[PDB]
Order: structure tokens, then sequence, then C-alpha cells
């Protein structure tokens, strides 16, 4: 049903009711709606240079990519300097680009996660771990295979099955759909070893989990792993269109491709917005906020376990009720998620005030009688 | 190579402060040039309101776009405009891959695409691009795809009749932009819609190139009075902002069963490219075809409206392309005799006359 505008962590409908969005399009509004360092960014941008092709450069394209590599690179000057980045206008497109990168590798087996997600285009169709969005557009571009998140032992051996012909293997480290599963202890330092020794790229898909929303810039950092390859895309855009292929050393070497809007210098003044906004400060008050739901909800009946980090959240239930408790939550003042029948997920503006959180857990806590 | 900082009407200027008639326009996405006031106060107003919603709310700007494109497809067809529907997406790679989609959904594992086509570099987009150095590196591809040479109907015929019963779509550019600008023959579109009507199969516009009137019609495949059940289309729609989409209708309509300040960029552009504004934009494209006929080394300017290839006596675009920098000009070489021109749409006469004046000094040795 139909939306106007809104402000912070609020959006108001047609009729006129203001909502509590924990959802955020989906994880793209990290600044909520109409921003003020967003609005400057986009009216100053647009009122000058609309799109230039990757012939040419532009200022906010070249500074978001400066930035992103700072971010990633984490006071390694080195690290940074081996990282370039490429920019898309989507995370399908992103990934599609990471998919192209272990295509250059000459390897054909790539490897992602059971219930992972990477977007509907064909090679990131090709990468994501629900077989049901996959039946009806087989064939699918060919070389993936599917392991359970989280289980090193198998992925072991299913690397070593054929371990050289593994271009690479994609892990987002917290999974975003059928719940909210993080990466378990040792995991992604345990990728990093294997992917070591056999010559295999690293690739971490942060479109979901990028920018904060997970109390560090980049999920893949609460772990001290450094990956080959970082995609991104939603919440980078503060509400526009964007996604970004990071990429370290050979896998730099390998990138052939290149995106019309790639580079688009309106959506990159929205991306420098958005990191003049979230710096470490900001991701250390998203890792608080996090911890607040955490707290107040373990007090809710109904409520049995919230698990993820910063602001994405698995809010699980005992009674199999999220669908409806999603139907009920507009009724309440609040916009919710429901990947399951256990789980409402929250992934609400990064900007969401302690009062908000509080309400929200008010109204959630209400719905479950 | 060089940093643009600000543009209007069919001009940028660099950081070094030097300022050129853009007649690239971006590949083709700026239609009303940088900093147009119609597009700075659609984004501003939208920008302000509402940044993203997602598919699972309902937004104004998007329904707005989607109704007045269907309407600007449909041609006044009340029953067109009913069958009809729009997909939107970040860039025109995606929207030819949601027809390579609707493709698959049809049961047929045959997909025919013209050489030379380019249709984007996502893997089904590559797919489909008539163009193989640009897929060697990343084989195997989607299956699926085969290439005819671009407007034989005699041999698209042969290939469709090997097996016409598993042919789910035929892609097609109304004018191909890669390699020269080569219009569709006469009567090509319309054997295409014949041979697709017989045997069951989806015809594919792609329109992400030569859509919002830069042909001197608002799609580029009307002129030929054809039908498509798909059509795909990008820059343009959006001013400078990233946008994609796909139209289809009948069944293709039915087996397919960020955005906001792009749509609010999408409204405006549209609220400018009238009937009026394509036929300035046809007439334009005479205007360079007169004016440029005098230039000693031009042979030929194949293109209708605001989409031209100058064909050049000598092998000599690469070199036209460089030089046209000092003397003021951005252009695009998409072979040795041949320079592409897709200058913003509002491009004024007097900033023609001046454009061709500088090509014509450049092409002097």
């Amino acid at each position: 049903v139909e939306l106007v505008s809104g402000k912070g962590a609020t959006v108001t409908d047609d009729q006129g009711n203001v909502y509590i969005d924990l959802l955020a399009g989906i994880a793209v509004n990290a600044l909520g709606h109409a921003h003020p360092a967003i609005i400057e960014a986009v009216t100053n941008q647009i009122g000058q240079l609309g799109h230039v092709s990757n012939l040419f450069a532009s200022r906010p394209v070249v500074e978001v990519a400066e930035e992103l590599i700072k971010r990633f690179s984490l006071d390694d000057a080195t690290l940074a300097a081996q990282t370039r980045v490429f920019f898309c206008n989507s995370g399908a497109e992103a990934n599609e680009a990471a998919f192209k990168i272990a295509r250059l590798t000459g390897r054909s087996r790539i490897l992602a996660a059971v219930h992972g997600f990477h977007g509907r285009t064909m090679g990131s169709l090709a990468l994501t771990g629900q077989p049901d969005k996959r039946e009806a557009f087989l064939p699918m571009p060919s070389g993936v295979e599917f392991y359970p998140y989280g289980d090193t032992d198998y992925l072991r051996k299913m690397v070593e099955t054929n371990p050289t012909d593994v271009a690479a293997i994609f892990l987002e480290p917290i999974q975003g759909e059928t719940g909210v599963v993080p990466a378990p202890e040792g995991f992604l330092k345990a990728v990093r070893e294997l992917c070591d020794e056999y010559g295999i790229l690293m690739i971490t898909d942060e479109v979901q989990t990028g920018v904060g929303r997970t109390g560090d810039f980049f999920a893949h950092q609460h772990d001290g792993v450094v990956p080959d390859v970082v995609t991104m895309a939603k919440g980078l855009g503060g509400g526009l269109p964007i996604g970004a292929c990071l990429a370290t050393g050979r896998a730099a070497e390998l990138m052939k491709h290149g995106t019309t809007f790639g580079g688009n210098p309106v959506a990159c003044a929205a991306a420098k917005a958005v990191l003049s906004v979230v710096d470490d400060a900001f991701c250390a008050e998203v890792a608080r906020k996090g911890e607040l739901f955490k707290e107040l909800l373990a007090k809710v009946d109904g409520v049995v376990d919230v698990r993820g980090r910063g602001l994405m959240l698995g809010v699980v239930l005992e009674r199999d009720v999220a669908k409806q408790a999603v139907l009920d939550g507009f009724k309440h003042g609040v916009i919710l998620n429901a990947p399951a029948d256990n789980i409402i997920r929250l992934t609400p503006p990064l900007v969401i005030t302690d009062e908000e959180i509080a309400d929200a857990v008010k109204a959630i806590a209400e719905t479950i009688a």
C-alpha cells in the first residue's frame, strides 16, 4: 500500500499515518529518508553534472572510491594501493562483476552458501543458494556448487575434491535471507586459510551487511580477515541506485567489464554524504542500538532469542506467527519483515533514536499478544 | 583521460577549464543535457520527500512513469495499454536480463540476437551481445543464444525454420549503434513481426540506446508501425540518473508475474519529450545530414534523428576523436571510417552548425 514522505526512522502513507520503519526498503535507507547531508549532496550535484561515461573522470566517483579503500584497508596503505573499486548500479550488477572476476581466474568451480542471495540477474542468480528462484530460468551460467553456511569441514572436503579448479568462494558474513544467521566463530578465518592454500579468491557479499549495518563498517572486519573481493550496494546510495566491486591484488589486476552508469556522479554524491555520516563512531553507535534491541526484546513475551549484530537482527519467535505480526505490525505503527514463520527481521535506518527503538519494541511486544 | 565538472545543453567543462560541444551525451544518456532545470526540480523535489521504497510498497513517481511509458508505447490503443506492463531496474543490462528471463519463461531454448548487437556486460545480457571478444573471457555463458546478420530476413527465416517451435525470443536493436550506425532495412522489423507471429515467438526490441526520442520517434520501432512483445529501454529515461525498464504486452506480460528519485527524473524527461520535441529531433536529424553533406571528408550520414553515423572518405575516425578535443568537440569512433553523434536532444540549431564546422575543420588531413 501507498507511501509519500518520510524523516529519520519515520515514513508516512497516502492516508497520513506515520510508521517506525524497521525495514529501510530492505536495508538501503541507512540514513533514513530526506537526510540533510544527502539532500545537499544530490541537489548540489544534479545542478552541475548529471552522468559522464567511464571515458571521463568525475570528483564524487573518485572521492567515494578513495573512501571505501580507506574503510577496507584498516590503516594499511599497502593493502590500500593493491585495492581498486568498480562501480555499478545495483548489488546484482555488483555480484555479476564478482562472478566475472571468478571467470577471469581460468578456474570453473564457484562455491556459494545454501540460503545465500546475490541478486536475480543471470550470473548473480547462478550464485543464489535458493533453488526455487533458479528453477524457472535454467540453464544458468555453469560453475556454481552450494555448501551449508558455517560448515568448514564440508567446505574443506568440497574444495579438496578438485581444489585448483576453485575460482572463488562466495559468502555473506551474515546471511540476510531465511533468518539472520551470522558467520559462526572462526569461520571467515577458516575460509581465509582454505583460499590461501589453494589460490582461490575469497569474496564477501556485503550488499546487505555493509556501511555500518553490523557495527563495523564491513561486517567481515568483525572477524579480522581481508577478502580478495567485496561486493556492496544498498546503504551506500543513501536512497539512490549504486553498487560497487572492490578487489585487492590478483583480483584487481584481472579486471573486460564496464557499465554505462558506472561512476554515476549523483549516485556517488549521495554515496559521499552517507560515508561523511557513517564513520567509526556512527558504527560504534550502530553496535550499541543493536544491543538495546536485543536487551529490550529479551524481556518480550513470545520472543525466544534475537540474533545478528548492529541493526541486522533476527527476532526469533516461538509460535510461527511472524507472517501475521507483519500485517498487525502496520496497525500498531511499525513496518516489519518476515524471512520465516519463526523470525521477524529488523533492518532500520542506522540513524534510529533510542526513543524509536523503544516504541518499536513496544509495538512488536503488543502484536505478539 | 579528462575530469568533467559541470555542463548545460550541448556543453561540458573540464577542471582544466576547457569547454566542449558534447556530441556523445555520455553514450546517449543525457537526453536533456546536464543541469536541465526540469530535472534539477524533479530530483531536488523528490530527494527531500522519499529516498528509496522497496517493491513491497507503492510510490507515485514509479506508477506515474509506468502509466506514461505505456501511453507512449500504446500509441492510442486502449486495449494495448490494459495488456501491457513495465518492470523497473537500474541499467539497460539489467533491463535486457529481464527480457532474457522472459525468453527463458516461454519454455523454449533458442534465443536469436543480431551480430554486432550489444545488450550489456552482465552474464545474460552479455550472452546476447553479438561481439565475441566481449564474451571469450567469461565463457561458459548462459546457454540459448545464436546470432544472425542484422536485417537479413532470408537468413533469419531459415535460422528459425531449422527449429521454429523452440525459438523463445528474437532480440533486435531498431538501429545498431556499436561498430557503426545501421538502421533496420525497409520492412525488416515488419518481416520479424510476421515471422514471430506464426511460430509463437517473442519479438524483443532493445531501445536502450534508441529510446526517448533520439531517433525522431519516441520509440525507434514505432517508425515501422510494428508492436513488439517486449521493449527494453534505459539511458535517456533518467536524465543522467541511473534507470532501466522492460515493457511487455500480451503473453510476455503474463510470464513475468533510487527508483523514486530516478523515476522523479524520468517524469521530467517525459514531461519535456513531447510528440513535438521528437519532431524537432527528427529535423535537427535532417539539418545535420544536409550541413554534413557539404564537408569534404564525409561520404554519407546514416541514421535517423540525433542517432547518426558520419561515414568518411578516409579511415580517420579514431584520429578525429583525439583532434576533436582542441577544436572543442566530443566525438566517438565506432569504426575507422565512422564517427557516432548522439548529442543531447536539447542541442540548438546554431549549436549543430558550429558542431559540423568543427568536425569539418578536424577532418582536414
